[PDB]
């Protein structure tokens, strides 16, 4: 059954939150492939209900599963019916589990081949009818499912050069914030629960300079407290190849981050859906990485996930924790950071 409840409600009961990634979001293998392909292609395993339940039995209550979606449409914008399937699959696998889970539309923007939801006004106005048709099928497709499933309209909406910080023509933000409200507009219409369900938006880039933040838009909702913004951080940015320690700096960083944001949303929760230690050339922590270095992954977590909850944010972490051959087990690949965020959360 669905029960109403606000955005800031969803976020506060969020609670640690991790990232099903290179899962649904893996793309390139081209059109017509079986589903199997697309899940597997980035060398995750299938997605499987103990996945889901062994997240909510060891401390997490949010799942964010990225999907991405043009190998899966035809020339006219309509997906793939198995693909849409299989979407639902996971999504009732999470909340079968009990957790709040958030899908999206994922490389579909940024740098990828492919992408093709871009931050430049020539490209919003060839795009938005599929943009719009791409959401009401998504929206019809899940719109049983009760509060505990968000919708995320883009994920790292970019100009078309790919520029990471901020768009080069300030009319990017203009075709950013269009397709937010047609987000917005395109999920409401189809009534029911997707009349109250909550949405987020994200920000240019999901980054949080001043400029991104103060070229934001929030669209328009007929109904109210039923939007969330989304940010990503990976601040300071390629820390993990650089700090010996999760410092003072480190520390200074994200408070900033926090302030700078709670200071600009007063009106609507925000939440941090994505972070870890993902630095240049995408470089990462793994359960091999030296000692040192996988308790400076324990201490970014730790920070972030206090200083979320006492801005009464929340976070997703990006797949590091829960990751390839680990996920079938299942168990953490990196439990000395799990233990690190339940105890911050705790
Ligand atoms: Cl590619
Ligand atoms: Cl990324």
């Amino acid at each position: 059954t669905y029960m109403e409840e606000s955005a800031q409600s969803a976020v506060d009961n969020f609670g640690l939150g991790f990232n099903l990634g290179n899962t649904l979001d893996a793309n390139g293998c081209g059109t017509g492939k079986p589903v199997a392909t697309y899940e597997t292609f980035w060398g995750q395993p299938e997605t499987t209900q103990d996945m889901m339940t062994f997240l909510m039995q060891n401390g997490f209550n949010a799942v964010r599963i990225p999907v991405t979606w043009y190998e899966h449409m035809d020339a006219e914008g309509n997906v793939d019916e198995a693909w849409m399937m299989r979407v639902k699959a996971i999504v009732e696998y999470a909340m079968n589990a009990g957790l709040y889970a958030i899908v999206n539309v994922h490389h579909d923007t940024a740098a990828g081949s492919g992408a093709w939801i871009k931050a430049d006004t020539d490209v919003y106005a060839a795009t938005k009818e599929k943009f719009k048709k791409l959401w009401t099928q998504i929206a019809n497709a899940l719109a049983d499912y009760d509060q505990h499933l968000l919708f995320e309209g883009y994920n790292e909406m970019l100009d078309g050069n790919n520029s990471w910080d901020e768009p080069q023509k300030a009319s990017g933000y203009e075709a950013l914030n269009n397709y937010a409200q047609d987000f917005v507009d395109a999920v409401r219409a189809t009534g029911g629960n997707n009349a109250t369900r909550n949405l987020i938006v994200n920000t240019y880039a999901a980054a949080k300079g001043e400029n991104v933040l103060n070229n934001f838009m929030l669209p328009t909702d007929a109904v109210n407290n039923h939007l969330i913004v989304q940010v990503h951080s990976y601040d300071p940015w390629n820390f993990f190849n650089t700090k010996t320690t999760w410092d003072s700096e480190c520390h200074n960083t994200l408070t900033e981050i926090f302030s700078a944001l709670s200071k600009k949303f007063t009106t609507i929760p925000y939440i941090i859906g994505e972070y870890g230690t993902h630095g240049e050339s995408d470089i990462s922590v793994s359960k091999s990485s030296p000692a040192e270095k996988i308790k400076l992954a324990a201490d970014q977590a730790a920070d972030m996930v206090k200083l979320a909850k006492d801005h009464h944010s929340a976070t997703f972490y990006w797949m590091s924790i829960f990751d390839g051959s680990d996920r079938i087990q299942p168990q953490w690949s990196l439990p000395t950071v799990v233990e690190a965020m339940q105890e911050a959360y705790n």
